[PDB]
């Protein structure tokens, strides 16, 4: 488990190193993007980009996909009733479907899905997907500052391969996942994605924003990871949006 903290595997792809240190400011981390048309990677801070961290709520993407694949939820019914437990956000204190649960990052919805997934299925999936260290640990909220870790570079590779390769996941599941992840749509683009935020002893420790953008001309998968400064998911999102705008990926 010595180089289970690091993704070592070489890129046999065209890649361009970027300098986005200005946009990151006093935050430390990395940015990775992949263009379907160029079949190429663009990386800021390749060293940080290969260090593995807890995915936090970004892993809800995969819990959603597994739920759909095992028919725990589906396109007829993805609704789950509140357990009449008071959370500090009223968006959580009610019935959810996949869309509301993903949009509002409702932990209990995804936990209930995880509870119905046999560990052996999860281990098969993480292996086939090449998901980070594939370490399920205790198999209790293992994605939330626990045993499972994944690098920024791997977040892009694994998500792009899951969505874009012909694998055992159905088109219909990918479409429903996609719908739950949609954040912004205008005449120029559709922006999909999911934040994650780790907190350790009341401080932000681990910030993510993982997603993809469809334009008229291309499709880009991307992820920002923050390891220091104000490393929150919201900050990772803002930084992501700045970088994509600058690169011409977002207009309007
Ligand atoms: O890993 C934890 C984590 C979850 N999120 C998203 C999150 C968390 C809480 C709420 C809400 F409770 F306020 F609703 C909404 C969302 C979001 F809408 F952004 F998805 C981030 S950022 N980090």
């Amino acid at each position: 488990s010595i180089t289970d903290y690091n993704y070592k595997k070489p890129l046999h792809n065209d890649y361009q190193i970027l300098d986005k240190s200005k946009i990151f400011g006093s935050n430390s981390g990395s940015f990775v993007m992949y263009s379907m048309a160029a079949d190429a990677y663009y990386i800021y801070n390749e060293k940080e980009s290969r260090k593995r961290y807890s995915p936090n709520s970004t892993y809800k993407i995969y819990l959603a996909m597994f739920g759909l694949d095992r028919h725990i939820i589906n396109d007829e019914n993805s609704r789950m009733s509140w357990n009449h437990k008071h959370y500090p956000f009223d968006a959580w204190n009610k019935e959810q479907d996949l869309n509301t649960a993903m949009q509002n990052s409702v932990n209990w919805y995804f936990e209930r899905i995880s509870d119905q997934i046999p560990k052996n299925y999860t281990a098969t999936q993480l292996k086939q997907l090449n998901y980070g260290n594939k370490n399920l640990g205790s198999y209790k909220s293992y994605w939330m500052e626990d045993s499972l870790k994944i690098s920024n570079l791997e977040q892009v590779i694994v998500f792009k391969n899951m969505m874009e390769q012909n694998n055992h996941f159905s088109k219909k599941a990918k479409n429903q996942l996609s719908s739950s992840l949609l954040i912004k749509k205008n005449e120029k683009y559709e922006l999909y994605g999911k934040t994650g935020t780790g907190i350790v002893n009341g401080k932000y420790n681990n910030g993510w924003f993982v997603g993809y953008v469809i334009t008229n001309h291309d499709k880009y998968y991307f992820a920002t990871h923050l390891s220091d400064g104000k490393p929150s998911g919201k900050n990772a999102e803002l930084i992501s949006e700045k970088i994509l705008k600058e690169m011409g990926v977002l207009n309007g």
